[PDB]
RNA sequence: UAAUGGCGAAUGAAAAAGAAAAAGACCAAGUUGAUA
RNA sequence: UGGAAGUAUAAAUCGAAAAGGUGAUAGUAUUCAUCAAAGUCUAAAUAUUACAGGAAAACUGAUAGCAAAGAAGUACUGUGAA
RNA sequence: GAAUAGCAGGAAAGCUAUAACAUGAAGAGAAAACGAAAAACUAUGAGAGUGUAGAAAUACAUUUAGCAAUAGUAUCUUUCAA
RNA sequence: GAUUCACGCAGUGUUAACGUGCAAAUUACUUGUCAUAUUUGAGUAUAGGGGCGAAAGACUCAUCGAACUAUCUAGUAGCUGGUUCCACCUGAAUAUUCCCUUAGGAAGGUCAAAGUAUUAAUAGUAUUGAUUGGUAAAGAUAAUGAUUAGGUGUCAACAUCUUGUCAAACUAUGAAUAAACAAAGAAGAAUUCUCAGUGUUAAAUACACUUCAGGAAUUUAAAUAUAAACAUACUUUGAAUCGGCCAAGUCUGGUAAGCAGGACUGGCGAUGCGGGAUGAACCGAACGUCGAGAUAAAGUGCCAAA
RNA sequence: AAUCCGACUGUUUAAUAAAAACAUAGCAUUCUGAUAAAUCUAAAAGGUUCAUUACAGAAUGUGAUUUCUGCCCAGUGCUCUGAAUGUCAAGGUAAUGAAAUUUACUUAAGCGCGGGUUAACGGCGGGAGUAACUAUGACUCUCUUAAGGUAGCCAAAUGCCUC
RNA sequence: GGGAACGGGCUUGAUUGGAACGGCGGGGAAAGAAGACCCUGUUGAGCUUGACUCUAAUUUAUCAUGUGAAAU
RNA sequence: GGCGGCACAUCUGUUACAAGAUAACGCAGGUGUCCAAAGAUGAACUCAAUGAGGACAGAAACCUCAUGUAGAAUAUAAGGGUAUAAGUUCAUUUGAUUAUUGAUUCCAGUACAAUCAAUAACUCUGAAAUGAUGGCCUAACGAUCCCUAAGAUUUUUAAUUAGAAAGAAUUUAAAACAUAUUAGAUUUAUCUGAUGUGUGAGACCGUAAGGUGAUUUCUAGUUAAUCCUUUAAUAAUAAGGCUUGGGGUGUCAGAAAAGUUACCACAGGGAUAACUGGCUUGUGGCAGCCAAGCGCUCAUAGCGACGUUGCUUUUUGAUCCUUCGAUGUCGGCUCUUCCUAUCCAUUUCAAGCAGAAUUGAAAAAAGGUAUGAUUGUUCACCAUUUAAUAGGGAACGUGAGCUGGGU
RNA sequence: AGGUAGAUUACCUGACGUUCCCAUCUGUGUGAACAUAAUGGUACUGAUCAGGCUCUAAGCAUCUUUACUUCCGUGUUCGGAUGGGAACGGGUGUAUCCUACUUGAUAUGAACCUACC
RNA sequence: GACCUUAUAGCUCAGUGGAGAGCACGGGAUUUAUAAUCCCGGUGUCAUCGGUUCGAUUCCGAUUAAGGUCACCA
RNA sequence: UUAAUA
RNA sequence: GGAGUAUGGUCACAAGGCUGAAACUUAAAGGAAUUGACGGAAGGGCACACCAGGAGUGGAGCCUGCGGCUUAAUUUGACUC
RNA sequence: AGGGAUAAAUGAUUGGAAUUAUUUGUUUUGAACGAGGAAUUCCUUGUAAUAUCGAGUCAUUAACUCGAGAUGAAUACGUCC
């Protein structure tokens, strides 16, 4: 919902309580050369049409909350997850 | 079996290794041109 | 296609060489290994339920075995394929 | 009775071939890289004797061995993890 | 592209005949129509997701909301029908989890057949002992609610003392029936001596675990009832089944139902026999083939034994 | 003697429907100047209308005559003699990198923006009050649509209530 | 009467002489047909539509090098 | 069946039967959230309400005392829990973290999810014991493949210096050409033969005990690489692996999915509707019991309210037991029979029966109970006639008996 | 006899009055510092002038309450069992289990370690 | 019956976590007088009950009225 | 610009 | 007036044209012209009529007249200039 | 301290009679009223405006009317809106 920057959280790698960094996790950009994509890619060539079912039924309305813990001294990057929240806000 | 596949249902070889039999020869290009 | 950032074929475009191809994860580089495509022929070992001639059988014995043990693809049906 | 190669007999039968391989003897890991003893321990358990007595068979006392099975221990190989 | 009759033709009516017919669409009378958008022969053209159609999905060889014929093809079917000798032994199911699941599957329960173990491996029972629960009942200025009145004190109103009647989603109290233990298995007890490794600890000789670590002696078969050696514990492989139905000193929805759905048990299904005249379930009692007797439910005027 | 439908002559479900159904003449709309429009074919100096040429060819609705065809371009179609820098492909160009790759810029139709069109598909409102007894409401009020069902006609083969 | 709740057969009664001809239409829940109505199949087919995925025809752009020039 | 609803994933109370399990499209409701504080800890305080006082101030503003078992509050539905608190206020804080185990709840003793017990770190709060791995408890949620992020540096190697300890190493037939040096040819991005050494080489010196010596080991600094793979060897890009999260399937153990057939077809079904029959009798029809009253007086000549008890299957419901390899589905026509809850004729009793006409009731079902306009009608409404023109059953009597008007 | 720490958590609570304090405990004086709040009221710290006035503790009462016994009552209900009675509804008989509410009598604490008196 | 929507001045509508518009009505002005015109004012239980509510006319259920759609195969 | 009635 | 209406006849595709009454109702309807009045008709003049301004009234308190209300009576005349 | 209504306790006048205060003094009471909306009135020089004096009515009672003087603006010399 509401939570602040700056966590002081225990960090593996220095085996510390080190400040960390808190961010939102956002899905990255989709490469084009994955294996699964060029998987998909071959598949479509040619005659057949939609050789893959479309996912049309969506259900849910909100997304579980991944923070990015990352230390700042050593970079060392967690990975949070909240429950799912409608309205989510990193604060001051 | 490696692999392929709404990686689902299913599809799927080959070198090695062991036998049968065993066999190698030509054009083109190059050279010789009192040229055939 | 088992061949997965393309194993094989074909089409449209493009298109080499003081050579080069392959080493199946795409790319560049340096080594290594192994071949030398884009013309041709070639017996033997292999297949066979056309058909012909034979020989066998823990096969059938006239509603069985070929549809057919007699003038059987005959009698008979259909415009015709059948 | 892997193909296959020989034998007598004439044989879809029979006999013989130090042999490729299949499954197993070693297991864990995606993979690289690895690869098993404290010549084991504890518990209960199969069997074998001696003595006494009832007195027909059998019923007790005591000595000994402790396999299979189950359970639990140390120890060792592999795995991020047994 | 006027009105009618005739040769012909069609098919309006009888919803006549016939309806295993003369006929896989015909007959009789009636009606209509009977030359120019007329009738008709031959030749010719148009062919299957095609043709042709003054349009009915009509016609395309008795076949058309997609012909006929052959191959794929013995197409697939969770659906329907059938599935072949005798005797003997054992003998079921409708719970639970998941499925595009609901006329069907897989895990699992019930069952059968094989194969083992001397076996810390018996119990749909009762008794004694310590418990658990909140049902039946009970209560109603005992908590939360519901509700009829009567006194006393400062019209009502508010206090306070009684009375009458109630709660599946109220409760102090709380049965009967039940549930889960114990009644002597590191192997049938106890005591004495000696006693080690860790750790707890302030330190321990206390304490905790270690085959009640271990080792040795003496004593000992005891510790509710009943039943149980063709007992007990199973292991492996697998069949069928999960449409159910009835009864009731039971319950819920419904006016009610031979209605719908549940808790516990017993049955029918899978089951014949004696009785209720007859009947899937009721009562007695369950079955190798027979003889003799005593019986059960129930009966003894005749059918009908008494 | 009347009522309904179809104007008429004609055709129709071979074998249960012969009719109000189909056709019809008449009316109306759309596209096309032939190297076209419609349209058959896998392809084709291929084929049909077409031995044709807008008084023609092709595609549709209504169905003789008389009288008349009202309002609506918002929605979906169709169209434009129309706009540019909204969104839009393969490509083309350029840069970094050793290279694949990656990134940026630029590209047509289409959609979007604006207009036209209903004999294109179609659509065409609600409440309340008030006229010297009682009704009815010529009349105002105000919510609202792209337009509010116009001329006509009616318990109609079209009206539940309804005999 | 009971039963699958409408028996020719079973139970209790009523009652019966063997073979039948012409009619007849009550019954044999008479014959004809694996209900055409309804439902269930993870069985279909015709038809419709911005149902999903495609496709012929139509359309637009790029490539496929005829010569000789000018503007951007 | 469709429309409606979700009893499909899911929580609370009750049905529900004092262990566990547990039905209905049974009842009353609830979820797809919310929270940097509403998590953790420490301290201080006590709530709702009532009484009595205080200028404006009153029923309700703010202050004070007293009583006050929670009648307040605790994010939410309901039920549980809570008073030097789990409620209010104040203060510090991020344990709402990383790694490894063993269990309990659904359970097939699978997965997901949840509920706990410990251990190893680093931390928060407190003086401390303790407490802290999210919210006081019971719901608030999700596979394979695919996409997308985080992590694997604690350690192991090679090379090189210093020191130290063991250490023969296998044994004759040879080509690639890095080249030098010559014999020819050539001008181009120049080639073609042969001679040569090394490369590339490995039989250690011992009849003297054995030393030397490649190659390997340990310790001390140095520089380099360091999760695994792309299979001839490396490199920097790329891609694939391993562990853990997010993106989602609400039909919630998880296909990618619009209608209509009256032109319809097939496999089946009484597991399942439309007709009879069967149980029921709400509804419909008929009949009773009591007696507040009406009936000028008079509860009962004739009725009979408020209540209450029955019968019938002639209406429609309710169910789904029989029939889906078929029981021909409305009405009318014709014809027979049966019931009485009797319309007429016969015999009686009663009256608010003077006569006539009537009304209530008993015996009695042997006999009669009609003709037409409209409608397919059952039904109904009209016009007549009659002594009366009563109500019903028989597969809603009756289609190899008719008709085919309706459906 | 009193104080500290408790265990059982009303026989320990609540209301009305009552008795000592000799030690102990409490109330009691004060604000300089630690510390504290709006307020030395609380909490904090320093102290000893006075008092049993309230605490605290012990006792009183036809005391509400609470805790055991009897009675209520073998009355409610219940496990088992008919070809037992009734048109139902419901309720016997048999072999058994057996509440609760009220009411009456009784009680109002017992007990553990340490110090002092 | 089943789903959906609405309910605010005397009449038609607006808008609502702390009630506008119009028409109507009343008074004053202009006019010989009415109508029109100008000026000012008074008007809403937000349909009736419960809960969330800081606080409801708004948010959540209920009871009413008012309409709209569906009520099919036999 | 607008200007109805008795 | 009814009325160029109804009906009948005829002409026209139609609208309509030509011919064309009666019942009933009613003391007036109408033509030219005169005088006045009026005109959001024209022309010529005038007025604190307006213009340029002043003071104001209308708003407050009170005095006073009028309407209304009240009362036994609130006596009455006058209601644009 | 502008404003002097409204109320109070008291002193006298005229009158036959003063309460519903005839008129008036004293002290206290201290209200609207911050230049006034739509509209509308009068005025051209000793005029408007401002404040006062006399007279009519008059036993008592002027904020009324009819007159008189005191001070002395602004604005036009116009036009038919």
């Amino acid at each position: 919902v509401v939570v602040p920057k700056t966590r002081k959280t225990y960090c593996p790698r220095c085996d510390k309580h080190t400040p960390h960094k808190v961010s939102q996790y956002k899905k990255g950009k989709d490469s084009l050369h994955v294996q699964g994509k060029r998987r998909y890619d071959r598949k479509q060539q040619g005659f057949g049409g939609q050789t893959k079912p479309v996912f049309k039924k969506k259900a849910k309305t909100t997304k579980k909350v991944v923070l990015k813990i990352e230390c700042t001294k050593c970079k060392y990057k967690l990975q949070k997850c909240l429950k799912r929240c409608k309205h989510f806000e990193l604060g001051n």
